[PDB]
Formats: C-alpha cells, sequence, structure tokens
C-alpha cells in the first residue's frame, strides 16, 4: 500500500521549526500539480526528543499530515548528512517515485515547473539524473589527525549539486539505500551526496535555473528552485506567481552565475559570467 | 559448501596465458601457508570463446584446479575494470574469506609474509582495509565528448592503489557486489576501484612494501608484492627465497619511492625520496 507519486519532495526541517513549515505548506508545497504528481513531506528526526516535544510533532502530523518523522535520526543543525541519507533510504523503501527534490526550509521551488520539465525529458535524459547547480572547485576545509582514517579525495570537493535544492532519479536513491552502511560523511550533506555518487554511472546536469548556492544570486523568473529565502520572501513570491504568473516582482542579478564546463578539469569548471541566471 | 580461507588471491590472467599460469602456480602461488590460509585462483573470462578454446581451459582446470572461469565475462586486454568487478562480485557470493589480494600475471607476492602481516593486525587495523601503494596525483587522460555523460571527478585521479597488487577486506568486496549495477568504469581497473571506494568509510593504507607501480622500483627484501616480473624473474625470486630466505639476490633501488602524505592535499601526497623501498 506504498504511496506513489511522480515527484517526491523532501524538505529538511528541524523539530522546532514549525512556523517555517506552516509558511512552506501554505505556499510552494501547496502548488503541487494534480493528484499523483507530488508526494511532499518535511523530514524531521525525532531521536532523543522528550515526551512533550514528540507530542507536539504528533499533533502537527494529525493536523497537517505532511511530516516524515524519522525515529532513529537525531536531528542536528551542524551537518545534515545523516538526515539526508536517512530520509532518502526511507523513501526508497516506502514510496514509489520517479524523481525526488531535496530542499531546505529556506528553499522555494516551483513544483509545477519542475514537473513539466521532468515530464518533457525523453528516457535518456531521465536515466540516473542528478540535477542542480554544481560546483567542481569547492574549497576543502582544513584537516586534522582524523584525515589518516579518512583521506582527502581531491584538492577540491568532488563535483556536487549545492544543497539549496537538487533532484535525483529513484534509481540513484536505491543505490544510496543499498550502500547505506558503507557511506562516509563529509562536513555538509550536499558535499557528502556528491561523493556518494562519485562511483556511479550518473547523469550530472548543471542548470542555472537552480539558485541554490550559499548566497542567492537574486531573482530570475527562470529559477525553478531558489534558496536563502526568508518567510517574507516566500510569501511575496507565492503572491507574485498567483498575480502575474512569474516568480519575481522585479528580476535582479545580485551575483554572476556560471555554466559548468564538463570539458575542463573540475577546478576550471565554474567561470562566473554575464548572461546566465 | 562454500570454500573458505583467510586470504583469497585472484590473479588476473587472459585465456591464452597458460604458460604464465604454469610458472605462477609453480612458484609464488605454491608457497601459500597451511591448509585454510589461502584460496587462490587465476581469473579468466570465457565469454565469446569458441569450443576448442573452452575445451583447452576445461582441460587445464581438470589438471590444476586453480582457474576461476567467468562465463559472463568477455576477457579483454585494454581495460581489466570489468574483470576485476566480475571476479570480486563472484568471490563475495561464493567464497568465505577475510582479505583478498588482487594481482596480475606479472606480479609476484610473498603469500606467507602477507598472511603473517594480516594476522598481526588488531581488529581496528583489519576493518575496511584497502592496502597497497597509493597515488593521489595520477594524471588524467585527455577527455572527449563522452565526458558530458561522465564528468571528470578530480583534476587528478581519486586516490587509488596501483594495480600490480593490492588487498581488500571482505566487507569492501561486499559493498562492490551490492553496488555492481551502478558502478562506472575508468580507463584502468586500479583507477576504477579507487573511485568505487571513494564514498566509503575505508581504511586506505599506503605501504612502500608494495612495488606495484607501472615500473618496478627494483628489488627490496622488504617487498610483499612486486610487479613487472618476467617469468625468469619469478623463477629467480622463488629460488632465492628457498635458498636464502630472502627475495633478492641483490637489493637494488632503481627508482625512488615515497610515503603517501595523508595530511596534505592529494596532489601533494607523493614526494619521491631516499630511505623508502
Ligand atoms: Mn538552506
Ligand atoms: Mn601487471
Amino acid at each position: 500500500a506504498r504511496a506513489a507519486a511522480f515527484l517526491a519532495v523532501l524538505v529538511a526541517s528541524a523539530p522546532r521549526a514549525a512556523e517555517r513549515r506552516s509558511v512552506i505548506r501554505s505556499t510552494w508545497l501547496a502548488r503541487r500539480g494534480a493528484p499523483g504528481d507530488v508526494w511532499a513531506r518535511f523530514a524531521v528526526g525525532t531521536a532523543g526528543l522528550g515526551a512533550e516535544e514528540r507530542r507536539a510533532l504528533e499533533r502537527e502530523q494529525a493536523r497537517h499530515g505532511d511530516l516524515l518523522l524519522l525515529p532513529a535520526l537525531r536531528d542536528a543543525y551542524e551537518n545534515l548528512t545523516a538526515k539526508v541519507l536517512a530520509m532518502l533510504a526511507w523513501l526508497d523503501e516506502h514510496v514509489a517515485f520517479e524523481f525526488v527534490l531535496k530542499a531546505d526550509d529556506d528553499s522555494f521551488a516551483r513544483l509545477d515547473a519542475l514537473l513539466a520539465e521532468l515530464r518533457a525529458r525523453e528516457p535518456a535524459r531521465r536515466r540516473r539524473l542528478y540535477w542542480g547547480f554544481f560546483s567542481g572547485r569547492g574549497r576543502v576545509k582544513p584537516g586534522g589527525r582524523w584525515r589518516e582514517a579518512a583521506w582527502q579525495l581531491c584538492d577540491y570537493y568532488l563535483p556536487y549539486a549545492l544543497g539549496g535544492g537538487y533532484v535525483l532519479s529513484a534509481d540513484l536513491v536505491h543505490y544510496l539505500r543499498l550502500s547505506r552502511d558503507y557511506l562516509r560523511a563529509w562536513h555538509s550533506e550536499d558535499v557528502s551526496l556528491g561523493a556518494w555518487l562519485a562511483p556511479v554511472d550518473v547523469q550530472r546536469e548543471h542548470d542555472p535555473r537552480f539558485d541554490t548556492e550559499y548566497r542567492s544570486r537574486g531573482c530570475s523568473n527562470q529559477y525553478l528552485v531558489t534558496h536563502k529565502q526568508s518567510l517574507e520572501d516566500m510569501l511575496e513570491k507565492h503572491a507574485t506567481l498567483a498575480r502575474e504568473g512569474r516568480l519575481c516582482k522585479r528580476e535582479v542579478q545580485l551575483r554572476l552565475s556560471y555554466v559548468y564546463d564538463w570539458s575542463a578539469p573540475p577546478s576550471q569548471c565554474c567561470q562566473r559570467r554575464e548572461g546566465i541566471p
């Protein structure tokens, strides 16, 4: 009796962040196409929470029905690697889906546009898809004695999609589930996931329509996913989409973007330039 | 009724290379410790071979009993990636073992010394072991349009043990079996395997006692495994070990070695220097 949808959506959300969930479920999670198109949840770890805290979550779930409560996962602010692995492994086991969008509770995604884009891909462009805004020259954090047991794999991080939002095909999620007990953690979930997929025949696809870096590049009506959004920002975008059928009251390019050059060494992937959102 | 041994040994060998197998089975594969210590085979792909060719192999197997014939594997000279994955996946399913040595038919290994070294490791030093001579600054081959579907993961190859000989714990081999259908091929089996293990919590251990690079560094009595050995070389070493209890009639350092610096970025791993075999 597994739930089934075309596009699963998993929004990482800490136990206490109920007010953010309220805005998200009332805005971009509500505009989710026809029945059967989307299955969407907020992924919350409940390990180590007390009775009152767990009761609050159960009340929220009874009211809204959109929480994925992961009882074995200790929710943590510093590194969401464990959370991302847990919620994807759960999804592989429990939901029949073709693609999954991972997002944060400061993301905003146009689910209707994402659905239409995915539906328009032919088989080849759907197979083993890992889709988002990639970095191949991510600077690696200072190491210590822990590196003896966990070598640095590259002078820069292995190519990975930034964690403001990325999409995976179901097949890739199954590989993560199968391999779960072996996987190493890097300092950030997005970095970790890119390393996880390093061995795999995977169709990485860089797309400037993902405004998913640690700072937003502004507002483009072309964006499918954008990150670092305040609640006010989410409410404004939701309203503009409803009023005018576009994301932005005013498009603005705050920071230059790039197109990932797969013909170059990864350190040379990412020249910032005009003309790209 | 699975075969069981402490150390499995898999020597990659092409169908036609029967004379090399004859020397190997008569030399370093024969000095293999007590019953139950070693299970050793020559891994040969038989896909696409004709009746006469297959009969020859079956006759060899009836006489010697030391072939691993892989019927689904098309034996190929240019890249042994497929062979290595096939023979390790087979081993995971069919043999109970703690460690496996992968070697070529121009390798020479001191199996007694390898056994003693592995037996002397405490639990921590046995867990998830990937042991050999590592490179972190392997220069990457020129790409073409195929790179769009298979991005270059690093400016240099991800750290990997050179293919003249390396050792894996059984747990790691199980991860490869589980993940088999997803794994990408690089241009060489050794490079490929290092990438395969990139996502994993793996205890990589560099050891100058592995003379396993594309050129031998000479002859050291400290070597556990050495590569680029002629049949004459194998016969001489076998004789010296029997006569004098050492590998080398004369130790000679033809090329400098290095100690892999895990505290540095991988591009800076590998300074060649005196004092190291
Ligand atoms: Mn975020
Ligand atoms: Mn060789």
